[PDB]
């Protein structure tokens, strides 16, 4: 039961929130934790599964690959031990109520590599949540970006995914309400999406402009590692995709 | 005049595809070459800018940093040399006919850090070409996936975005025109999106359904380095965004 994958670009984040999460999560629950970063170094939760018994980045870089090489390396490897860390998940699924997936400290290693794709494929109905800086948060076109990564994602590994900002602990109460109103209030973005004369901008207005198709929900959650802000949001999310 | 941007997956040919685009160009003419990757070990070409000149990934991890943050670590400290690195590259803009711009092993490096970002908002009309190793191409969401992939690139960069795909010659004639149909005829991918009961397929039928809305053109281009498979298509696409 319950599949929540943590994705995410290197430093947003994700392996601090799935340490967190999963003790906020065992005060009710049977949690598990999956480590499938094939470079990292320390751990702050104690893994049923970890990748890095099998290979690692700077072993294989210590047969003359650049750090980009490694990495490819290291998943084309773990391709050898597909179905063996597949039905390891799926069993982790049958004896805990939450697994918990940190992934590569590159989302692209697990969104083009077929190992993470072809996992994600076959496991039941994992929830994706893809979680930014919100420092990348600067134009209102970010904003729309936000959102559609996360369709894509979605569309990629075809999971559920739930954009989400971490290190909102970090924000001042200005920025906090100033990236709400924006991801909240629609008719707002589109309105600073309007006053865009320029190439892009215009380009985002007449793409996020559908409302009807895109989807009502996929309302943004604000997490924080350090708070645990927003953890019972997900946590409810994650039952409600559950249900 | 004309700057082009390769931009992909690690692995999918980006500075392959610098190195031999170049040698096509400097046939009929000027043309200099832009290294952004921190990491790399040798080029095919002969830089006017190489940003290793500055930082390195693996000299960065010789601090303790782990392969992923020194990658993000290195972008970091470019960020000092911001203006300069911006103004060599508006100057060889003046002194040739194309400025070709080899980014970092990780698009994600390049799409998600200040400084990638703030460079190409920086430029003049910059072309990318967004390029993608068939390979990732199996189910028909796939397709959706690169052309709303190169939509995002050019949304989040704020530049025209060519999507393409890279070593093309390593395709027998049944994969090569397999992917021409569901690339060339709309109607054709999107019928093999409707016989999609599941719950992502349809999460791609009505979203690629827009047709009207996404924007007539984004022909997909085909390149090789090998053959040169695709080179004239791409200089005819390049002169006529500078149009
Ligand atoms: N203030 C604040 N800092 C955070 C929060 N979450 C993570 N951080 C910090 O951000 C940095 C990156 O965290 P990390 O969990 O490693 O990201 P990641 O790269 O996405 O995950 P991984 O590759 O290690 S598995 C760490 O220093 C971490 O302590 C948060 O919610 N608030
Ligand atoms: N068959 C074939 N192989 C190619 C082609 N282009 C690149 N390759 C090969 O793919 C591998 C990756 O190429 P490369 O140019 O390094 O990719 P990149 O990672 O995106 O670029 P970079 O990070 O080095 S700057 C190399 O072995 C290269 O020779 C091509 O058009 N056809």
């Amino acid at each position: 039961s319950m599949i929540v994958v943590f994705v995410g670009t290197a430093g947003s984040g994700k392996t601090t929130l799935t340490g967190e999460f999963g003790r906020y999560l065992e005060d009710n629950y049977k949690v598990a934790y999956v480590n499938l970063d094939t470079g990292v170094k320390e751990l702050p939760y104690e893994p049923s599964i970890d990748v890095r018994e099998f290979v690692t980045v700077e072993e294989i870089m210590r047969e003359g690959y650049g750090p980009n090489g490694a990495i490819v390396e290291s998943y084309d490897r773990l391709m050898e031990k597909f179905n063996e860390y597949l039905n390891k998940i799926l069993r982790l699924e049958k004896e805990n109520d939450y697994v918990l997936i940190d992934t590569p400290g590159q989302m692209e290693t697990f969104l083009f590599h077929e190992f993470g794709v072809r996992l994600m494929e076959n496991l039941p109905y994992p929830l994706v949540v893809y979680i930014s800086d919100p420092e990348i948060l600067k134009k209102p076109n970010d904003y729309c970006f936000v959102r559609f990564f996360a369709l894509l994602i979605d569309l990629r590994l075809g999971a559920t995914t739930i954009p989400a900002l971490n290190k909102v602990d970090l924000l001042s109460e200005e920025e906090k309400e100033r990236h709400r109103k924006y991801f909240e209030d629609i008719d707002y973005l589109t309105a600073r999406l309007k006053l865009d004369p320029s190439m892009q901008g215009l380009m985002a207005y007449k793409m996020c402009s559908m409302m009807t198709e895109v989807l009502p929900p996929v309302r943004v959650l604000y997490l924080s590692a350090k708070t645990r802000e927003g953890f019972e949001d997900l946590e409810t999310l994650a039952y409600e995709h559950y249900c």
